[PDB]
């Protein structure tokens, strides 16, 4: 096997976020101009997640922010109205058959992530933890010395990686749920997809 | 015109860093058994740059790191021993060049990059300020976009995919690989002729 190790980022890759009253923040955004349908919704709300002072609870400034959206005075009450600070995480379909596969198919498997206390709980809650042989900024180089290299990093914006001497030791996939980078091919709509790219890459 | 804009990184982009004493450091390497040429030395020598907690003075170990090596006692003591932490900036050849060809060409251009009192005085000192529209010294880079217009291309040594947006990205990115790291990514570009280039291509 030339990839001994796949990566894997947590929000957008294993785990979503959404606003609980989701409806209603959509409604919010439409009410003043922009018609998003709730994939762009979850996209950003997740990526706002880990803007958060440190209990987990989004800005709704953070995440107009990550819209493009301009902060508005109204915008930003509504959203406050719509009790955009409170979220939840989801589980996508794919991704206990997704980690399952890669290690009974002779993979190890990091996690890369922010907010450990957070992301512990939710890897408590999920049953992920016992996928990884490593759990990741710079603890970054120590997880994949652990695991290994050539190594994979499946990502829905982590990019690309540049520990390395000669070359890079890692190559990416962009895993893009939302359909929001439509002008990057190469990249995979799920983790079955994702599991292909990997299993074509050696 | 698509796009509109043009973000580009500063190190491995615009300005390269090496360590002064460049050539005892590639011996030191290679007597512990590495190997590597000086363009991998410069490499991770402008990326340790970003690691110093600060006189801009890297960290061995910081540069160890990023190289994916092992800071051995003994590494680490001869490259401290090698002046490893005195650096130099150099700006590369056809930086001028491309910002000039950029704005006069109707981009509206900005800088992404971080530690600002060392990037400002850079700035300064290679005369690069005056092509900026604005400069994303976090939030800020944000901001930067939104001045100056968007669709817009992200030339970067690896910055990689910004995700800004509502529908879809703002941000194309190119990955310029000066360095010859990337050899499983193409559509890299060596050159800011070949990012030139692909620029154009793109719209």
């Amino acid at each position: 096997m030339k990839y001994k190790a796949v990566l894997v980022d947590f929000g957008n890759t294993l785990v979503g976020f959404k606003p609980v009253f989701y409806e209603k923040v959509y409604q919010v955004l439409k009410d003043n101009g922009y018609d998003l349908d709730l994939r762009k919704v979850f996209r950003a709300y997740a990526k706002a997640m880990g803007m958060i002072n440190y209990l987990e609870h989004v800005d709704p400034k953070d995440f107009l922010y990550i819209l493009g959206i301009y902060p508005s005075e109204r915008l930003v009450k509504e959203l406050k109205e719509a009790d955009i600070r409170d979220g939840e995480a989801f589980l996508y379909d794919d991704t206990l058959e997704f980690l399952e596969g890669l290690k009974s198919n002779g993979y190890k498997l990091a996690l890369v992530s922010n907010a450990s206390p957070r992301v512990k709980t939710l890897l408590e809650k999920f049953d992920l933890k016992k996928y990884f042989d490593a759990l990741a900024p710079k603890i970054f180089g120590f997880a994949l010395a652990k695991v290994g290299y050539p190594a994979v990093h499946v990502g829905d914006i982590y990019e690309l990686d540049y520990i390395g001497a000669k070359r890079s030791y890692v190559d990416p996939i962009l895993l893009d749920r939302y359909d929001f980078y439509p002008d990057v091919r190469d990249r995979v709509k799920n983790l079955r997809e994702a599991l292909q790219k990997i299993e074509e890459m050696n």
